[PDB]
């Protein structure tokens, strides 16, 4: 045996964060203290692990089929010395979040994780549904809260809990006060205020309010649910917006929602994990905690 | 068949005028170029437009019957003239703003706009500085509202206004109790709560703070200004971040802000656009928007 | 009036083909006529049409407003054209269409239409739902037969008519020699043969089978419907595929059809036109002979 | 962590032999380099691993409750080692084709080679010769098979077989109903119905038919082989295109090809990949597949 655990770390680190430079930093080596461990373990096992992009390593065909295997010697090893010491020992995540989670639901689920483990380490990065699907696929992510499809083969897709959309509007506007039950047929002519194309909030829409509205009025779609809400209490404009971001303005006398039953407005929220990432004290402690939110 | 917007203009200048010399003269034409454009369009369609009645041409069936055809393509190219001479276009934007602005002032900012000019077509991408360079670079934003560095020579780099950055911390952190006035030295081992790299907010930390904490305990790295904030008044660490993001907390007893004259946490915003894309009318509407706002 | 029919020719093939050389190509001119014809609508206009990103050439924002004018222009020319002569002259298409559609019934379409209108000029461009959407887009399409969903606003969808899809197996298979009818419990365990995550037909099983199977082992993954059939047929594993493709080989004895009436596998096919497109006299025909051809 | 795979080894060593002498053989190590790793080892745990007599060493509880955790871990280690020492990884292949490859000769091509290796994983993505050149040189596929020219220095061609392209057209053309020889000036008034620009079928006629052709009235342009040849036959001119694709037409008496020997229309088919993109196993099956076929 050539290999040490400090090798398999590095080439952790290095499938994580694409550069010897940036996994140096993330396993607390100078430079060429890992440059000289990576090429230690090429040598050792006769073959390379990345291919040269000029300037990114990127896993080739032996680093990919290798690196879960990396994982969980190393989570085992963790296993190990927590096992003895007797508790969870060090917690060290990288994690995604979606729009609309990462705005009402990360800020209080991580700083209630870190009351109970203040000694964990925690990265977060936002970014849309096919984003994190792509990260959690390259490794580059432990675990992403989603709330878009969930479709990808080799990544699993674990129910976490479900997300009610709701039509909002103004007050004052005329749907508000109307003295009849609402049909689909009375949106025909609204201007609609919508999250971007590829969301999964804007799927919602796509996929159960554009049938009935084929020539819905679209010409603001915005990146951002705040800005939205703020354009619909403006005036007039409707939008199709997750409950956790209407009910706080529709405390403030802001918005109203619209009883829409024609229209299936639910979603489900997923834990994104890859089905080869072995779950570490770690990992799993973080997961037990986010379905622990019953 | 290959006709002629002069063709079709002669055409229409015999019909209200009754003679080639008089149609010459309506669309600035010399009589021989109008009579051979009419023949031109006369031969083109195969049968003649006019009764010919010595110097007098009176539309036939066929005439009357195309003449409307005739005038509303010759009214469209006017009208296409015109819009393009005038840049008549409507509002019509790719707009993009990083995360602190697009949390704290682009709602405000967009709901105002849209007051003005309700029927104006946006579109919001949202990023960090880096994502918005590249957008505006590739010609994919019309707009970028950043709050970053921006080196670029190909890129225009106008100033907004300024944004305050402040360190804070939850009331009873230690350093909050301190009687003195602090110094840099007593945040050596202070364990922060940082924006991601590549973000112009943990520009600022790395470009004022770092000089003086070289080996500063970066105790977690969020690409979210509310989950910081959450976990520093939680009792977690410090967090070098906008005024705007820091002062609702402030007001509700649970971030205090730790005097730090000794570093330079102001930070620039821009308007960040491509030195080579056209700009529009509507985009100049915006950005003077911008310009003329309130700080 | 010095803009010339020519130049907006030039001035729409340029947004069509990206390039000048390949506008002066669509439009039978020489290279230099063509760039020629765009400079000067461009200097008489007082404002450039196109953003240079170097050889590149993509609309501003003035072009954008503008090129819907032009096509409408372009498009009533080709009207007076004909209605003069009682005949259709230019027929000139760009047309898209989806992998099963560009399989199994664009070819005998186009063949049937070009022995009605033998002079018609036609550019067929084919790919997944994605790029034909993207395409016309762009307006560098007349019209895409899609078989995926139509959730762009900038577009309009026609409902075209209906393709019913199937999952299907060998012959062999242990699940169709089984007497008592299936349930999605039966496939478990199925390794699946299934098209690439972009398109219209990995759409239904994403959307209508995945939801019962979620561990659904998918071990290959094929952007050719062929492919597909043929693996699926030489051993075990099935795929779920429109039954266009299948039925030749379902009377051909290599492939069966498992019952699945506990899945929703029916799917609309549609075409697919910009809103801002006009649709002159060619264009209005085409989309008249594939309404025609349904039923 | 502290602790490493050689204290593990030294580890499960003492505990399979008994004593620190024994123990340090099996494991290839001195005496002293074998007990200085199992002290680190105790002492990164906060606990003694064993029961001293003289020096005999059994285990304590601590160690006979994580002996079969260590067991486990260097199982991996060795497992992980000879994976990649004898590259044992599955197949798992990104493969690109262009469209005459696609039709006529991947469904019997990927479906015998499943018959060999039933649980490879394979993607195909078809596209023609420019998408599927950058697609290798962006690290998107590991092979593509292109009808089309190579051009890169940095990505290896590999020629894979010759394809013969033909001149086909309708049973009842005037051309084809001759009794006679025909020449390249007997085609110089005929409607020509071509595929897509930069693309391999279109390379053929633009560099062997295009020079002998003067008026060459390019009726048409369309990316679709079989679009093409139902409208060849339905009347409507001739084309330029792959043999695979015109036989089965043959069969069924819906087009003739014509004899034209002063053309040559003969194209590689070749294999595409990355000079600097290690090839696992997996890939090295799949070429020499194609090249024995
Ligand atoms: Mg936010
Ligand atoms: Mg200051
Ligand atoms: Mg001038
Ligand atoms: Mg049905
Ligand atoms: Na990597
Ligand atoms: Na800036
Ligand atoms: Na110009």
């Amino acid at each position: 045996m050539r290999m040490t655990l400090r090798q398999l770390a590095v080439f952790v680190a290095v499938a994580q964060e694409g550069t010897v430079t940036k996994a140096s930093d993330a396993v607390r080596l100078t430079q060429s203290a890992a440059s000289m461990a990576l090429a230690d373990l090429e040598d050792g096992l006769g073959a390379p692990l990345f291919d040269r992009l000029g300037k990114r390593l990127q896993l080739n065909d032996l680093g990919r089929f290798l690196l879960p295997q990396a994982l969980e010697i190393l989570g085992r090893c963790e296993a190990f010395e927590q096992a003895a010491k007797g508790e969870l020992q060090s917690i060290d995540l990288r994690l995604g979040a979606t729009l609309t989670i990462s705005d009402y639901l990360i800020p209080d689920l991580m700083a209630d994780f870190l009351q109970i483990h203040p000694q964990a380490h925690l990265q977060l990065q936002v970014g849309n549904t096919r984003q994190m699907i792509e990260a959690v696929n390259q490794f580059q992510l432990d675990l992403a809260l989603i709330e878009g499809s969930c479709h990808l083969p080799q990544l699993q897709c674990i129910h976490w809990r479900n997300d009610e959309l709701a039509v909002c509007c103004a007050p004052d506007h005329p749907l508000a006060k109307l003295g009849r039950p609402l049909t689909a047929q009375d949106f025909l002519n609204v201007e609609w205020i919508l999250r971007e194309e590829g969301s999964g909030t804007r799927e919602v829409f796509d996929n159960a309010i554009l049938q009935d509205v084929p020539d819905a009025n679209i010409r603001l779609t915005l990146g951002h649910n705040e800005a939205i809400l703020k354009i619909v209490a403006g005036g007039l404009g409707m939008s199709c917006i997750s409950r956790l971001a209407i009910e706080p303005l529709i405390e403030k006398g802001q918005l109203v929602i619209l009883e829409t039953p024609f229209w299936e407005l639910t979603r489900p929220l997923h834990l994104l994990v890859h089905r080869q990432k072995y779950q570490g004290p770690g990992l799993k402690a973080f997961m037990n905690f986010c379905e622990n939110r019953v």
